[PDB]
């Protein structure tokens, strides 16, 4: 069993919870769960490979000075989800970026996935598809549309995160 920990790492107010909720009950529904050290854990397969998975929402850390890094050192994984309706998520989530390298100095191989979210808003896109493909791809992930409405490719992130730490971080070559 490989217990794989997940960060919803992003600008500091989009809505990481949300594809976080959708991926648990798999039902959009507001009821906001107070976060501080409770994370989620629960069993899913993958290629034919039972691991686990724990998932731990982080709220504004624009505030902390450096506590925000914390939650990005108790993780393996990084998910930097943002929205498209929301210009300034993708711009701060840029920042966010480099601070996932500064907690995992030591490490070679990080894993990390991008995406976004108010896809449900064709007509309300700001930042065009293909353009945050390109910029994201820099760091060396692919970036993907989802709605936390639809609930149809959110747990897409989820397990395409998994999937690339048991390949790139047990690499440890390319
Ligand atoms: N239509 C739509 N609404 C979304 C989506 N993701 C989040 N939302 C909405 O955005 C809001 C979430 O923001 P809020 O809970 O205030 O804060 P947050 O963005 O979770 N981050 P924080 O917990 O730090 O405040 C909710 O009203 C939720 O319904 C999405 O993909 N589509
Ligand atoms: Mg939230």
């Amino acid at each position: 069993l490989a217990l794989h920990k997940v960060i919803m790492v992003g600008s500091g107010g989009v809505g990481k919870s949300a594809l976080t909720l959708q991926f648990m009950y798999d039902e959009f529904v507001e009821d906001y769960e107070p976060t501080k050290a409770d994370s989620y854990r629960k069993k899913v397969v993958l290629d034919g490979e039972e691991v686990q998975i724990d998932i731990l929402d982080t709220a504004g850390l624009e505030d902390y000075a450096a506590i925000r890094d914390n939650y990005f050192r108790s993780g393996e994984g990084f998910l930097l989800v943002f929205s498209i309706t929301e210009h300034e998520s993708f711009t701060a989530t840029a920042e966010f970026r480099e601070q996932i390298l500064r907690v995992k100095a030591e490490e070679d191989k990080i894993p990390l996935l991008v995406v976004g979210n108010k896809s449900d808003l064709e007509e309300r896109r700001q930042v065009p598809v293909e353009e945050a493909r390109s910029k994201a791809e820099e760091w060396g992930v692919q970036y993907v549309e989802t709605s936390a409405k639809t609930r149809a490719n959110v747990d897409k992130v989820f397990f395409d995160l998994m999937r690339e730490i048991r390949t790139k971080k047990m690499s440890e070559n390319k």
